[PDB]
């Protein structure tokens, strides 16, 4: 375990640009990758498959703003520890050529995507640039892989994690944060369901 001394801010913050995200409704059919519980605030999803997500603004943020994800654990014991990959799957070189093999998230079908292994605190991150959206088209949507289990030993090790969304200027100056919790399994629309009637 990799300790950080610090933990990154989860507070929700729209700022002066309106920033939130959305999810697509997918529902919770047994085909489903990943689906979004309004109700827990929280995305379940299968291992390395496309998780969308999609980034409202009110307002146009200045040029060069980045879209930045990071996760940590939910459970105040443990949200000092990076959260990493597990053995397993950092040394099964899955990597495609872009993302550290340590990095719980990547972003697909970017090629000018930026992963931070943060000197000071540890922590990792994946940045992207933020577009509008494009022609013929009405959302900005960015496309997440999760590459462990939240049962991989040695990594999440069954512990539930939030994704921390920021919006950032081209400076690193924080424009909006957004967040949700994160279960990945190999059944997300069954435990999505099963977790919506433990409520
Ligand atoms: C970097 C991302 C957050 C960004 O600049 N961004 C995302 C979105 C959705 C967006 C718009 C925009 C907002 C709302 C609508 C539309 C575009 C298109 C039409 N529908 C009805 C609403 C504008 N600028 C930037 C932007
Ligand atoms: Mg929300
Ligand atoms: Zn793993």
């Amino acid at each position: 375990g990799s300790m950080s001394s610090s933990v990154p801010s989860q507070k929700t913050y729209q700022g002066s640009y309106g920033f939130r995200l959305g999810f697509l409704h997918s529902g919770t059919a047994k085909s489903v990758t990943s689906t979004y519980s309004p109700a827990l605030n929280k995305l379940f999803c299968q291992l390395a498959k496309t998780c969308p997500v999609q980034l409202w603004v009110d307002s146009t943020p200045p040029p060069g703003t980045r879209v930045r994800a990071m996760a940590i654990y939910k459970q105040s014991q443990h949200m000092t520890e990076v959260v990493r990959r597990c053995p397993h799957h950092e040394r099964s070189s899955d990597s495609d050529g872009l993302a550290p093999p340590q990095h719980l998230i990547r972003v697909e079908g970017n090629l000018r995507v930026e992963y931070l292994d943060d000197r000071n605190t540890f922590r990792h991150s994946v940045v992207v640039p933020c577009e509008p959206p494009e022609v013929g088209s009405d959302s900005t949507t960015i496309h997440y892989n999760y590459m462990c289990y939240s049962s991989c030993m040695g990594g999440m090790n069954r512990r539930p994690i939030l994704t921390i969304i920021t919006l950032e200027d081209s400076s690193g100056n924080l424009l909006g944060r957004d967040s949700f919790e994160v279960r990945v399994s190999a059944s997300p629309g069954r435990d999505r369901r099963t977790e919506e009637e433990n409520l």
